[PDB]
């Protein structure tokens, strides 16, 4: 079957869930209607691993995860969500830059679509994607989520003090 957890994060309750230590889904659930949660068995105890690296996340310590992921989704789904895993932390991509890097220039639209269904979040950073205009876009809270965690990467400390001396 498939397992969940949830924990507190200054971005709300964030649902992990999947099959043994694979994630499937992350998502600041609450507030919203998702089906397949009914059909889910709480495991308090479950994605150890991820739980520490996502509170290392939020306290700064930690930048680059190493979390083993089950992507579902279609193909150009895939493709966008694989693309999102090559922006490193305290960066931010265009849709349409996305949209040349998975090989569809001009896609711009169909890759802000696609973003919206990614079902891990944080970890896929579908955060870090932003039209030309600056405008952040997800109802339900979404836009505060994603200012959320962009601050919090933009307020990022240089690592090693001693550079300075």
């Amino acid at each position: 079957m498939v397992h969940y957890r949830t924990i507190d994060s200054p971005i709300g309750p964030l649902t992990l869930a999947g099959h043994g230590s694979v994630l499937t889904n992350l998502r600041m659930l609450e507030q919203t209607y998702e089906p397949s949660k009914t059909h889910w068995t709480p495991d308090p105890g479950a994605f150890s691993g991820a739980v520490d690296q996502l509170n290392a996340y939020f306290a700064g310590e930690l930048t680059e995860f190493d979390v083993e992921l089950d992507l579902r989704g279609t193909d150009f789904q895939q493709r966008v969500w694989k693309a999102l895993l090559t922006i490193p932390y305290g960066e931010t991509r265009s849709y349409g830059e996305i949209a040349d890097q998975i090989g569809a220039p001009g896609a711009a639209r169909a890759v802000g679509l696609a973003n919206g269904h990614n079902p891990i979040a944080i970890i896929v950073p579908c955060h870090r994607v932003i039209g030309a205009s600056g405008k952040l876009t997800g109802y339900g809270g979404g836009i505060n989520r994603k200012r959320a965690l962009l601050e919090l990467e933009k307020s990022r400390a240089p690592a090693d003090l001693t550079l300075f001396d």
